[PDB]
């Protein structure tokens, strides 16, 4: 199961880890992708997860969009986890660098409540432009199911733990 995580709350855990390496080791039921509405997995966590699947995540995602159209900011869809997990929950947090409303971050984290346990990144963090400290606060105050947060950057991980209320 998940190992080496620091316990933040009754249901939220955190670790300084590369989510691709973590997913390959644990093979969780659900890995969360930091998706955009088009499921174009070019960079950030999405680019990394898609590269680990040898682009199979992108081929599946393009068929999903061709059939269903784009997701909503704050929405999600469940697709295959390929070689990383049973399922991938593609969640769209607001991208501050595209001028999207940070208030949609709580709606994005509500998608996690449909799954009993998840391996996830902090939504809207990294190249999505939000404050990761804020994202962790919204995560703890919204998600009720068991969430294992992987934070790639060691310096950010230390800042998140040391400033956690
Ligand atoms: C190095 N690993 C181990 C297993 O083999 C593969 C295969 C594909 C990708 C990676 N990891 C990766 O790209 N990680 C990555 C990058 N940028 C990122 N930005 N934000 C998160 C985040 C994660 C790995």
């Amino acid at each position: 199961s998940f190992s080496g995580y620091l316990k933040l709350t009754d249901n939220v855990y955190i670790k300084n880890a590369d989510i691709v390496e973590e997913a390959k080791k644990v093979k969780p039921t659900v890995v969360v992708n930091a998706a955009n509405v088009y499921l174009k997995h070019g960079g950030g966590v999405a680019g990394a997860l898609n590269k680990a699947t040898n682009n199979a995540m992108q081929v599946e995602s393009d068929d999903y969009i061709a059939t269903n159209g784009p997701l909503k900011v704050g929405g999600s869809c469940v697709l295959s986890g390929h070689n990383l997990a049973k399922h991938c929950l593609h969640v769209v947090g607001p991208n501050v660098n595209k001028g999207e409303d940070i208030q949609l971050l709580k709606s994005a984290y509500e998608n996690f409540n449909q799954h009993e346990v998840l391996l996830a990144p902090l939504l809207s963090a990294g190249i999505f432009g939000a404050d990761p400290i804020h994202s962790l606060r919204v995560c703890v105050d919204t998600v009720r199911t068991n969430v294992y947060l992987a934070v790639f950057d060691k310096n950010l991980y230390d800042k998140l733990v040391s400033s956690f209320l």
